[PDB]
């Protein structure tokens, strides 16, 4: 699942994990794993 409410999850995350993608559900946030 794709989100874009935050304070830059994703960024953060994907430097880390890398692919644009994420498991960030509800107001829980949580990168993907690359």
């Amino acid at each position: 699942v794709s989100c874009t409410g935050s304070k830059d999850c994703y960024a953060p995350c994907r430097k880390q994990t890398g692919c644009p993608y994420g498991k960030c559900m509800n107001r829980k946030c949580k990168c993907n794993r690359c």
